């Protein structure tokens, strides 16, 4: 389990245009967000992805929804 500061420090690197929230465009950079050395998700897979984790659908991922999304299984 990350630390919620942890979330909070990989949520800003993502969230360039400071928006406060994880729009379509910053959305394909997940995974480089946790290890530099990551791929991108191609325009498919952040579809996806942000559909799924898109929990109050409102088009895009807030701090709790992306914190959903990283909580360990
Ligand atoms: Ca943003
Ligand atoms: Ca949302």
């Amino acid at each position: 389990m990350k630390s919620a500061d942890d979330v909070k420090k990989v949520f800003h690197i993502l969230d360039k245009d400071k928006s406060g929230f994880i729009e379509e465009d910053e959305l394909g950079s997940i995974l480089k967000g946790f290890s530099s050395d990551a791929r991108d998700l191609s325009a498919k897979e952040t579809k996806t992805l942000m559909a799924a984790g898109d929990k109050d659908g409102d088009g895009k991922i807030g701090v709790e929804e992306f914190s959903t999304l990283v909580a360990e299984s």
